[PDB]
């Protein structure tokens, strides 16, 4: 008999299990495969990088990961890679350079530090980099962490704090009796709960649909190589209109990443392999001639109103939700966990929901 | 041309390359598979669980100080955090007989003895409620501790390759190039590697090298075979220790348990009776451990010496032929010194006596 349930083991839902249970929250993690199963070890951990409200919301989380880091691993002995060593954003062509400096400019009006680099400059600092860049951003604050290392400190944080973790086990169904949500249906049987958070990244339309039948996620595949190097070939990680390389712990560089919207499919097509590798080569060519150690294909959990939904549901009782972070939801899991269990706790008004998913579109 | 040419890619070649590359020397790393794919990825990663006046007593000692701050340093610059924990490790007794011994080591071995106590099997299950009822008690040792062994492997290395190391993974040297009674390089299955001094850090393979010292050395595997576990629960906080055997929680609800001993022998198959004892011991020590989830099992060559004790020295004769191999089932414990005596030796500011006594 648990204070809440969390359906699902993502990044998103074992950080709702950490902030609850280390608030002495008893607390389940039900998760159909295992902890950081999906998105979650697919992401490249990317920290930072158009306005919206969500932009503010990042801004608060991303500056949580480096006292959230130290907890983690003196509580769990997980490090979750925390690097704060800056990221490029890049450009081969004029069209491009223009673009970065828009970007830079209303960005700058915002208090975020940022420089513009010249291809030189750029190469000064990391020479391995193509003659064919012709300029950069320089972000000095941003930085990446290790998805899967986050999200599996999370989750033992969790469970060290006391809660159970229930893989191989799917949650069919939410149990509300009397307009109160009184447990969760699942294949292993049933699970006693006051209050349930649906965390199911791209799964989470079915239960969405207590909410209303519009309310929906689905995936967006993307494929990544993954190689390693005996040479110092980046410090940071270099973006382009999406496209990134970046180093992680133990000379791995990761590169990435194909969209396929609407597919569940978790193969890796040789076109996505050449095109994604080709597009690498024009960028940093020593990649060439370094070790090919894997490729995968993980799951972005689109939102249907493009937006995550997290809070609480208006007339049914302990019944909240939690998904469709697409892009950016291992730079939010911090501000999601902290505000899931002030919310749970009422210790926040409802108003992410208003806030997040309403978008004026005429005067 | 690099100042150092280091035979091995273990935790113990890998030290030396930390510490040389970080004092300005041009090293490279020679390995015939891959960094810390041999023993040092196979250890269990125990610290400090030899008569007092073993120098390798000083030695662990001194080892034991500079970890806590090298694991700050190898993080911080290299990204791999070593797993260094110092929750302490419990030396149980289950025999009243097992008391009695116990209790010896811990009265007889009072040298600042890392301020150890006793305490009852009702007071351990206490601090650990999932031991066995048949636990009447053990030696605590607040200050001892563990690592990561294949992770402290692969920092050093890393740290050495951002100090400008090159590691040549996947090279055997078949051996030491001498001209003039100098080292000139280290003759391997790719090319020539040219090089002003070479330290033999082989392991179980550094037979045929060490002969260039005298025939009489040498060094020779020790398999162990080791179980791993995952849990969801709680199991243990602190490793527990008993004539040999032991149970370490590690990181992400995981428990090592071994470990076997057979000698003379380079296999690294797993034989079924090794997981029927290592884990039928275990189940008297930690019941849960049946309903845990059985992750993997495997073997590691433990390198003992001809001599029983690590050859760590230069070479009297011969200009700058170093060696630092054979550190049997303490390694991992024994990287870092093992590493700093050896940079030290080599800029000649250690004088040459662990090939004495
Ligand atoms: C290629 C790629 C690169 C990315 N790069 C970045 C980046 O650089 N920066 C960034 O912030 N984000 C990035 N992301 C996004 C990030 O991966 C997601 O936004 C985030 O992982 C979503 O986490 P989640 O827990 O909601 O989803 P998931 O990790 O998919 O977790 C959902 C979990 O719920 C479980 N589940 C579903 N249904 C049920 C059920 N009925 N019962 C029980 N369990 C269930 C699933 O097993 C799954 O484990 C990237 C994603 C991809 C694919
Ligand atoms: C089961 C087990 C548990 C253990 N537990 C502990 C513990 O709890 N605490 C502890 O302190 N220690 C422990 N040890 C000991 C520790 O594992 C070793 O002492 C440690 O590996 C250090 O040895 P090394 O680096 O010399 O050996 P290795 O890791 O074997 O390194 C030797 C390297 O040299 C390479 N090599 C060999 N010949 C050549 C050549 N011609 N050219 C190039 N490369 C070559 C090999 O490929 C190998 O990688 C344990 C060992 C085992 C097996």
């Amino acid at each position: 008999k648990y204070d809440v349930a969390i359906i699902g083991g993502g990044v998103i839902g074992s950080s709702v299990a950490h902030f609850l249970a280390e608030r002495g929250h008893k607390v389940a993690i039900v998760e159909k495969q295992s902890i950081a199963s999906e998105a979650s070890k697919a992401a490249a951990g990317l920290l930072g990088v158009a306005y919206n409200p969500l932009f503010e919301l990042a801004r608060e989380s991303r500056a949580i990961f480096p006292q959230l880091a130290a907890v983690l691993r003196e509580k769990t002995g997980v490090d979750i890679g925390y690097e704060e060593k800056g990221i490029y954003r890049i450009a081969q062509n004029e069209d491009e350079k223009e673009r970065i400096l828009h970007i830079m400019d209303w960005q700058q009006k915002t208090g975020e530090d940022s420089y513009f680099l010249t291809g030189d400059h750029v190469r000064e600092k990391e020479p391995y980099l193509s003659e064919s860049i012709i300029g950069a951003v320089y972000y000095p604050k941003d930085g990446h962490v290790i998805a899967p290392e986050l999200t599996k400190a999370f989750a033992h944080s969790a469970a060290i704090s006391g809660a159970d973790i229930y893989e191989q086990t799917e949650v069919f169904d939410i149990r509300i009796e009397n307009n109160k949500v009184t447990g969760v249906i699942t294949s292993e049987g049933i699970v006693t709960c006051e209050k349930v958070v649906i965390a199911g990244g791209s799964w989470s339309t079915k239960l969405l649909s207590y909410f209303h039948r519009d309310w929906g996620t689905y995936p967006v595949k993307g494929e990544v190589v993954a190689v390693r190097s005996r040479k110092q070939l980046l410090k940071a990680p270099i973006f382009q209109e999406r496209f990134y390389i970046t180093p992680k712990r133990g000379g791995r560089y990761v590169i990435g990443a194909t969209m396929k919207p609407h597919t569940f499919n978790k193969t890796v097509q040789p076109e996505s392999i050449t095109s994604i590798l080709e597009r690498a080569y024009t960028i940093l060519p020593a990649l060439k001639e370094a070790e090919w150690e894997s490729t995968w294909a993980g799951l972005r959990p689109q939102s249907n109103h493009e937006a995550p939904y997290m809070g609480e549901h208006e007339e049914i009782k302990g019944l909240y939700a939690c998904t469709g972070h697409y892009r950016n939801g291992i730079l939010l899991s911090p501000i999601s966990g902290q505000y899931m269990a002030d919310l749970i706790e009422g210790k926040q008004e409802n108003h992410l929901l208003d806030s997040l998913l309403s978008r004026r579109v005429l005067e």
